[PDB]
DNA sequence: ATGGGTCCT
DNA sequence: AGGACCC
């Protein structure tokens, strides 16, 4: 009801990982490349005019002296982003993951303990740790303020732990909910935290610029947004919610128009283990079976590789494929198969699947081959 | 865009 | 399967 929500977001996640591995690229200007872009970059490269996903051409002029790692293999990166969940469920079990950088958690139940414990000169006493958003005078005797305040408090160790146990560094957001602490978590970078009183909610909100900076307006939803006048969060608070109800239906309307005055009413969930694992790769050309086969053959070694190690086993195949958005094809997974030579029945089933998206004896062009393993038992 | 993930229809 | 969203 009354919820203490943190918002965890690490500094530039890839290159954090890539300068704990290579301590030697830690004082230079280093971008993790995937292909034709660079897609984080550590903040010496930010200062040089280098931004996330730009171009290794844009990148290197702006920046000669710019170092440049592959971070086309995820595996480091998602085994560090488990470890940091895992530490912050330590805290409290109930931690949802957005994305590999991103955790949220409710410290409701934490801030209650901890308030329970204090005596009445104690109150006196519960101080900020960290930025408090938009300099706001706290007043110790407003029972939301106190539990916010402590709520910064538990993020502080939060973020003490993943630097002590774990090398890395990160922001965090505290509100009272999770739109709210993750507007907020970024006020103040790299390596710091915000914590966000009731009466400046308005004023974070008010803050952005663009619409598409609401977390759950993205693209295709903004674009919609900017073709019926909307482009303030103002205007988005005061446009009527019948014709935006008729524009993008009863569910994305008064989702995203609460969401346009800081309401959001979502429960932390607790992601717990993977729903998929996938493996992709991106090419200029694909436009021969074979080589297809190939590709699929790569995906699915590494996929196997996973499967596996967390112990659990998927029950269906999807393939993806991109010409030249997606198409896809998936089945279950036949039981014999499943209790896990697994590759050469595998391959055939992808292969079938691919057969039916791809129609072979005619000229093809793919720039995509995704497997996915889900449906995880 | 890259190389992943989520949930809903 | 597709389509939104998030990183
Ligand atoms: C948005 C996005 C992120 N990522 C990856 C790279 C990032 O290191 C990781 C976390 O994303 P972000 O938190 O958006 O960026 P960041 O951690 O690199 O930088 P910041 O200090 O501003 O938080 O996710 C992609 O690979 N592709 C994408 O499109
Ligand atoms: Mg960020
Ligand atoms: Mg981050």
């Amino acid at each position: 009801s009354s919820r203490v929500i943190v918002h965890v977001d690490l500094d530039c996640f890839y290159a954090q990982v890539e300068m704990i591995s290579n301590p030697e690229l830690k004082d230079k200007p280093l971008g993790v490349q995937q292909k034709y872009l660079v897609v984080t970059c550590n903040y010496e490269a930010r200062k040089l005019g280098v931004k996330k996903l730009m171009n290794v051409r844009d990148a290197k002029e702006k920046c000669p002296q710019l170092v440049l790692v592959n971070g086309e293999d995820l595996t480091r990166y998602r085994e560090m982003s488990y470890k940091v969940t895992e530490l912050l469920e330590e805290f409290s079990p109930v931690v949802e993951r957005l994305g590999f950088d991103e955790n949220f958690v409710d410290l409701t139940e934490m801030v209650e303990k901890r308030l329970q414990q204090l005596q009445s000169d104690e109150l006196s006493a519960v101080t900020v740790s960290g930025h408090v958003y938009n300099n706001q005078s706290i007043n110790l005797l407003d029972v939301l303020h106190i539990r916010l305040l402590v709520g910064s408090q538990i993020a502080a160790e939060m973020r003490e732990a993943m630097y002590n146990q774990l090398g890395l560094t990160g922001c965090a957001g505290v509100a009272s909910n999770k739109l709210l602490a993750k507007l907020v978590s970024g006020v103040f970078k790299p390596n710091q935290q915000t914590v966000l009183l009731p009466e400046s909610c308005q004023h974070l909100i008010h803050s952005l610029n663009h619409i598409k900076e609401i977390p759950g307006i993205g693209y295709k939803t903004a674009k919609c947004l900017e073709a019926l006048g909307i482009n303030s969060v103002r205007d988005l608070q005061t446009f009527s919610p019948k014709i935006l109800e008729k524009e993008l239906g009863i569910s994305v309307a008064q989702r995203i128009q609460k969401l346009s005055f800081g309401e959001d009413n979502s429960p932390v969930i607790l992601s717990g283990p993977p729903q998929s694992f996938s493996e992709e790769d991106s090419f200029k050309k694909c436009s021969s079976e074979v080589e297809a086969k190939n590709k699929i053959e790569e995906l699915l070694a590494s996929l196997l590789n996973r499967v596996c190690q967390d112990g659990r086993k998927p029950h269906t195949v999807r393939l993806i494929i991109r010409r030249y958005g997606r198409e896809s094809r998936q089945c279950p997974i036949p039981s014999h198969v499943i209790q896990k030579d697994v590759m050469t029945p595998m391959v055939d089933i992808l292969m079938k699947l691919f057969r039916n998206m791809v129609n072979v004896k005619m000229p093809f062009h793919l720039t995509l081959l995704s497997v996915c393993f889900c449906n995880l038992k």
